[PDB]
């Protein structure tokens, strides 16, 4: 037990997002204790998700990712019976009010373009919106959803997050373990 990933993920991100990636790590029956950059990775995720729906007005963005499995279903479920979309084979991470499109973000160390696909295989009406820690975004038909500057603020926080992981030298095993 006890590594030094785990303590820094604890002392980088902010309590509530370290419960809540916690909560569905073992929810899903992996251990935060042992597999640390995925860890990581998910409360990396988490932060950009919620970041994101602040990029928005007031109340622009539905938060799907977080919640338990159950309650995140539950959700969206009322959004398609309201905003009559289709049901998406796959939990999404947001749903946007204004553009009446569920969210697939994602937060790759491997390459923005090979991660899209793959990402755009498990399919096939939801937006999708890639963020990497070198600064690169891609967006499904080129729409980014939000203004530069929200975006902008995101990827300022990514790199942030590669620095603090590179100045621990955890960044090496970070990136090799995706
Ligand atoms: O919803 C998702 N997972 C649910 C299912 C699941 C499983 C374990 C823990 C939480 C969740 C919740 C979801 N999963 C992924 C990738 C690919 C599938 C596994 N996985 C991760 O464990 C992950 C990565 Cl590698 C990086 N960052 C965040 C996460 Cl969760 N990528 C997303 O973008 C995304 O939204
Ligand atoms: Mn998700
Ligand atoms: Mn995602």
């Amino acid at each position: 037990r006890g590594s030094h990933m785990e303590d820094f993920v604890r002392q980088c991100f902010n309590p509530m997002i370290v419960e809540l990636a916690e909560k569905a790590m073992k929810e899903y029956g992996e251990d935060p204790k042992i597999e640390t950059n995925k860890f990581a990775a998910i409360c990396t995720h988490l932060e950009v998700c919620f970041m994101y729906s602040d990029g928005g007005s007031k109340h622009r963005f539905e938060i799907i990712e977080g919640r338990d499995r159950i309650m995140a279903w539950t959700v969206v479920n009322s959004i398609c019976n309201t905003t009559g979309v289709e049901k998406p084979k796959f939990l999404p991470d947001l749903y946007d009010y204004k553009e009446n499109r569920f969210i697939e973000i994602g937060v790759t160390r491997r390459e923005v373009h090979i991660y899209y696909l793959e990402k755009a295989n498990k399919i096939e009406k939801t937006h999708i919106h890639i963020f990497s820690f070198t600064g690169e975004e891609m967006a499904t038909k080129a729409d980014y959803t939000l203004d530069e500057e929200s975006r902008a603020r995101i990827k300022t926080r990514l790199f942030t997050i590669r620095q603090e992981m590179a100045s621990r030298s955890l960044w090496d095993s970070f990136r090799q373990s995706e």
